[PDB]
C-alpha cells in the first residue's frame, strides 16, 4: 500500500558526483531509476539543487552576497533539470520542465495546475530555479512543490539510506513521527523545510537513491529508508 | 535605534475590526509610519489580507487551500494600495512591489529597486505575499526582511507582546522560544528568521507612538535575538 | 435553429455577493452557482462578469480623497476575489470553470485570451472574466459589453436588484425598448458608456431581476421577463 | 488667456498617409512641427493616433476583432513614425503601447508617462487600449483621464462645430447641449466617458499651422465643449 | 522524393502587388496554394516579410534609424500574418500565428516546441515579427525558424522561376550566385536545403513539396 | 583617434582558467582591465560566452544544448558583475532571456542610458536564440547600441595572415579590410557574425585582453592586435 504521486528531491552535488558540473554517468543512473518509477505507474515530480556548479564556494567566502549566489544556484538548478530531462527522454520517458522564474524560451512557467495535468499523463515534471527566492533551500522548495502538486510524500535522496538515531561516532530508523524528529533532536532536513512539512503533515522519506532499485520499492510502500510521519 | 525595519501587520489591523478596510486606521498607521520616516528611518512594510474574509467561512466551507491563499494575497494588495495613498497624502513617497506581477497596479518585485527606494527615503510596501501558497504573511515578512537587509522584523500585534502563556516577557533568545514553548510567529516563519539570526520585535500598535517607540530603540514589546 | 440564447454574457453585480455587507456571503454565491449550473448543463454557453461593489468602487474612493486610478485597481482586485469565490462554488456544482483576468496575475488565474475563452465555452466550461477590462475610468458593465462583443455573445444579461427598466424613475416596467428609446425616454442608469458601446455594435441587453429564483434560466430561454434592449 | 498645462491630442491615422496608403513624410513632419509648437509654448502634450492609413477586409470575411488588432498595430507604426520626426525637430519623445511590445516601445504606465511629460518630453500612446471594439476617440478620452489632462484636443479637418449661411461657429458649448441635440464631437462611447468625468473636448482644425499653439494658450479656437 | 515539412518564406513585397498595402486577391491566392499543400498532407510554416507597408525606402532616406525601421517592419509582418491567417481559415485550414515580440492577445508567443505541435496536428504556423531583433533580414528569420522547427527545406518564394536547377552550398559561394549573405551562412553551417522557386506560376508550391524538379535547390 | 563606446566579447573558456566553472583570479583580472577603461571615460558593453560550464557528442539536442550555454553566460555575467562592482564600477546585467529578479530585460535604449552614466552593461543569455554563436550575439548587440567597434578578446594577439595549417610560419596581421578577410579564408569570427559586421561596416579588433594594459591601448587607438575596417 504505497504512494500515488511523490516529489523527489536530489541535491545538486549528486549530478557532478564530485566534481564540478555534470557527470553524465550519475545522471544516467538517476534517469533510469526515475523511469522505473514511471513504469511502476507512479507520478513523480523532481526538484534538483544547484551546488555542482561552483567549486566551492568560494564565491561567498570571497565577496558574493547570499542573494546573488542563490540566483547563481537557481540558474544551476535549471541546467541540472535540462540535462536530466534529456537523459529521461532517451529513456523513453516524456518529461517537462517548469521554472520558478519564467525563462520563456528555455522551459515552461511554474503553473502547478498544468504540472498536475502533466503528471496525470505519465509525464515527469521537473521543477527548476527553486522558488525563485533567495534564502530558501532546495529542501524548502521540495516541501512547497510537494504541497502545491498534492504529493503523498517528499522523497529525500541522501547518501545515508535513512536517519540514524543519534550520530554514529547505531541503527537507522524505519519510521518516526514529526514531533519525535524535532523533539530531541534529529536532523532530516533544513528546519524551515521541516516546519512547512510538519505544519501540513507532509511525510518525508529519507533514502539512498543510487542503491539500484530503491525508489521503485519505496514508492510501492515497501519499508526502505526512514519514513517521517504523524 | 534601528536603521531599517520590516514592519509586518495582520490584515485585520486595517479592519479596526470589524471586517474590511477602516480608513481612520490606515490614516493613523500612515501618520505614524510618516513620523518614523521623517525621523530618518527606512521602512519596508508587509500587510496580511485577513480583513477581507468573514472570519473563515469559505475556508471551512470547502475552498481549495491554494485558492484561499490567493484570495488573501489579493487582500494584501488592496491593503497595500490603500496604505500607499494615505502615506502619499502624509507627504511620503511610497512604492508598492507585488510578488505577483500586476502590470499597472504596482511595480514588480525587485529587491535591489526596493533598497534603492528605501535609501532615497521612500517607503516600500511588499504585496501579494510571495505569490506562493502554503506560506504565511509572517514568512513573507521574514524573507523580504532578509532580502532587503533589514535590521529587524517588527510585528505589530493587538497584544502587548509574547507571554508564557495565556506574564509578558521582555527579551528572549530564538533558541529559548523553541525549547519551551512560545508562539512569536508562524513555525515556518520563525525558522527562517532563526536559521538566519534575524531579530523579531513583537509589540502593540494599538497604543500610539508604539512604532516610534519600537524603532528608536526604546524597550520594548518582546525582542528576540540570538 | 435552437430556441432562446446560445451563448450569453451574464453580468452579476458585486454588491449582490455581498449580502448585506463587506465581502462574501457564501449562501448567495452558492445560490447563484446552482442556477448557472442548471443552465450550463443543458448546453447554454455562459461567460460571467462580476462587479466589485462589495469591496470597492470607484469612483467612490475618488470622492473620499483617494487617487482614482489606484482606487479603480482596488475595485478590480475586489472583482477577482468574487471571481475566485464563484469558481469554487461552480466547481462544487460539478461545473468546470476558468477565470481569465484582464490584469495578468500569473499564479492566480489565466490571462485574458478571448479565443481560448471561447474554446473553454465550446467544451462546456464556464469562464469568469475578472479584473474588469484592466482599464481605470471604466465599469464592469462596460466590461460586460466589451466581452460580450469579443466572444460573440448573443446578448448581455444585466442581472440587477430590480425587475427591469421602468419608464421613469419610480410604473411601468418596459418589456421591450430600443437602445435609442433609452436616451430618448432618458432611462438612466444602465451606465451610459456601457450602453453606448452596446448601441454602437447592436448588442442586445436584457435587464432582469436575479433575486427571483429561476430568473436567469428564463432570461436564457428567450422568455419575456424584464426589458430587452435592441435595435 | 486661460490655456492648458497638459493636453491630449487625438489624430486619425488616415491623416498620416493622407490620402494614400501608408505614411506621408510631409504630413508627419507637419504634425511634428505643430506638436513642437506646443512643447515650445511650455505645454505638456500626449498623443493618440489611429491606424487607418495601412475594413474592406471585413467586407470579404475578416473578423472585426482581428481587423481591430491590425489597426492597433498600425497605430504603433504611426507612433514610431511621429516619434522619429519629433526627434528630428529636437523634441524628446517616448512611445508607450497598451499591449506590451518589448523592445519596440515602453509598456503603458500612466505614472511614468506623466513623469516624462513633466521632464518636458512628448508621450505617444499606441495600440489603442489593447482591446477591440474601442474607438481611437475613446482611447484618447481614457488616456487623457489617466494622465490628468486638462483637455482632449480633437484634431479635425473643419474649424470646429457650426450652427449651419454663412452662420456662426460655436465657440463654447456645454456637454449637455451637444447631446441635447444633436452633434457629434466624438463617438457616443468616447463622448460618454468625457461627460461622466467633466473632461473638456476642443474640436479644431490642425491643418492651419499656429492653431494648436493658439488653442493651448487659451485663444478662442474651434469649439470647446465644457464642463 | 517528398518533403515532410517545409518552411515557406514570403517577401512582404508581394502581399501588396506591390503597390503599398494589402492586396486580398494575392493573399487569397497564396492561402489557396498553401491549403493544397496542407490537404496533401505536408506540414508547413510560414515566415513573411513586412516591406509592403513602406513607400519605397522614403523613411530610411529621410534619416530613420535602422533600429526603428526594422521595428516598423516587424509590426508589418504581423499585419500580413493576420491577413494570411484569416484567408487560410476561410479555406478550412487551421492556422496559428506566433510572434517573436510577444503581443498579448494579438497572437501567440514564439514557442517553437508548440509550433511543431501545431504542425503535428495539421495546423499551419505563421511566424511574425521577424526574430524580434533589428539587423536581421526575413531570409535569416526564415533560416533560423526552419532550423528550430526541424524543417526539411527552406522554400524561398520568388518572382523569378529559380536562379540553373541544382547546386551545393559551396558552389553558390564560389560562382557568386545570389538569399541574404548572413541567412545563407546559417543554412550552410547546418546543411539546410534551400529551394528558390517562383511562387507566381500557379500550383508551383504543390510541386516543390512533392520533390519535383523545380527552380533551384541548394542541397549540399 | 580612439573609440567612444565599445562592445567587448569574452569567451566562456576564458572564465574557467582552464578548468570547469569560475576561476576568481581570471575574472578579477578581466574586471580590472575593464575598470581601467571605464575610469578612462570610455563606454563599454560586454558579451560573454558560455563554454566554461562534447555532450552534443552525447545525444543532447542542439536547441537544448544552446540553452545550457545561455544559462552559463548568465552565470558568468553575474560573476563578472560581482567583480566589477568590487572594483568600484557600477554595472548592470541584461539578459536576452527575461529572468525577473536575476537581471534586467534586454532593452538596448536603456543599455545606452547605463553607458552614458558610466555604468558597464553585460549582455547575457546570448540572443535567446539557438543556432547563433556568441560572436553573432556580440555583432548584433554592438550594432544595437551603436558601438564603434566589436572588441574580440583572443589569447592569440591577432589574426594570422594565412591559416597555420597551410603556412606553419604565418605571421600576424595588423590591419585588414573586411573583403580581404572574406576572399582568402582569414579567421576573425564565425561566418554568420562576420557577415553582420561587414554588411554594416562594423569594425572588429582582435586582441589579447589578458596582458595588462592591452584593452586601454586598444580603446585609445594605439596599434594593437588586428584591426578589420572597410
Ligand atoms: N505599475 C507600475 N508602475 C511603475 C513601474 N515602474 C515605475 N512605475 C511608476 O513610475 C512612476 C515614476 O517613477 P520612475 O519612472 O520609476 O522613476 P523613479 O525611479 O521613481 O525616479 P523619478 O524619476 O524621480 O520618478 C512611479 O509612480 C512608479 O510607481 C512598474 O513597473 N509598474
Ligand atoms: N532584476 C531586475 N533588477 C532591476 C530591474 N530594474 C532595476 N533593477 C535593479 O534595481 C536597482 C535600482 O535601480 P532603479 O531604482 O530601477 O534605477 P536605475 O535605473 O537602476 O538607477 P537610476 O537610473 O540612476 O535611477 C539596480 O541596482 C538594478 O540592478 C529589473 O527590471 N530587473
Ligand atoms: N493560474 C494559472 N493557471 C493556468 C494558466 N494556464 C493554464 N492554467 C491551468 O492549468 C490547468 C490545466 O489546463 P491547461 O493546461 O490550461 O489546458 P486546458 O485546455 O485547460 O486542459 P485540456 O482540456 O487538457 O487541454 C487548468 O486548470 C488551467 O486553468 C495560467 O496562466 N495561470
Ligand atoms: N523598448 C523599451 N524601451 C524602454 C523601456 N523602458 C525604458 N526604455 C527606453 O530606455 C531609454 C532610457 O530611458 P530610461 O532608462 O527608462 O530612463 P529615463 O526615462 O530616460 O529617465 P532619465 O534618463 O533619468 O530621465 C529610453 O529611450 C526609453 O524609451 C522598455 O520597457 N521597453
Ligand atoms: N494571442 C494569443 N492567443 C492564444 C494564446 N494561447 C492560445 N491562444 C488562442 O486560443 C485558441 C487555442 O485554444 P487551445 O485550447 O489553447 O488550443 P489546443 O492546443 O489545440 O487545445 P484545445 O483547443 O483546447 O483543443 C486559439 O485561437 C489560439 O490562437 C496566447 O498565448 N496568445
Ligand atoms: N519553452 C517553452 N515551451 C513550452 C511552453 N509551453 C508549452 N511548451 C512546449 O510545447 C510543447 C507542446 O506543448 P503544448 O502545445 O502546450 O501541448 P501539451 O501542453 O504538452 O499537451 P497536449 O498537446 O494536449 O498533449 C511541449 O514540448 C512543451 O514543453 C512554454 O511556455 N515555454
Ligand atoms: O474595467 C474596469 C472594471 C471595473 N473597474 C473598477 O472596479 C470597480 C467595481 O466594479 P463595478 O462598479 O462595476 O461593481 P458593481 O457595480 O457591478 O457591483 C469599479 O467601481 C471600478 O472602480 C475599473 O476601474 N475598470
Amino acid at each position: 500500500s504505497g504512494y500515488s504521486r511523490v516529489l523527489l528531491k536530489l541535491g545538486g552535488e549528486m549530478f557532478g558526483g564530485g566534481q564540478v558540473g555534470l557527470d553524465p554517468d550519475v545522471v544516467a543512473q538517476v534517469a533510469r531509476q526515475i523511469a522505473d518509477v514511471v513504469r511502476g505507474g507512479v507520478q513523480i515530480a523532481v526538484v534538483i539543487g544547484g551546488g555542482n556548479f561552483f567549486r566551492g564556494a568560494q564565491l561567498q567566502q570571497l565577496g558574493m552576497e547570499r542573494t546573488r549566489s542563490d540566483y547563481m544556484g537557481m540558474l544551476g538548478t535549471v541546467m541540472n533539470s535540462l540535462a536530466l530531462q534529456d537523459f529521461l527522454e532517451k529513456e523513453g520517458i516524456v518529461t517537462r520542465v517548469q521554472t520558478a522564474i519564467t525563462m520563456g524560451q528555455v522551459a515552461e512557467p511554474y503553473l502547478p495546475l498544468r504540472a498536475v495535468r502533466h503528471l496525470e499523463k505519465g509525464r515527469v515534471v521537473i521543477f527548476g530555479a527553486g522558488m525563485g527566492l533567495p534564502y530558501f533551500s532546495t529542501d524548502t522548495t521540495a516541501a512547497q512543490r510537494a504541497l502545491e502538486i498534492g504529493a503523498d510524500v517528499v522523497l529525500m535522496a541522501k547518501a545515508v539510506d535513512g536517519v540514524f538515531a543519534e550520530d554514529p561516532r547505531a541503527e537507522l530508523l524505519t519510521a518516526v513521527s514529526h514531533r519525535e524528529v524535532l523533539d530531541r533532536g534529529l536532523r532530516v532536513a533544513d528546519a524551515t523545510a521541516f516546519s512547512l512539512c510538519m505544519d501540513n503533515g507532509m511525510p518525508i522519506l529519507v533514502f539512498n537513491l543510487l542503491t539500484d532499485g530503491n525508489i521503485a520499492r519505496a514508492v510501492r510502500g515497501e519499508k526502505i529508508g526512514t519514513l517521517v510521519t504523524t
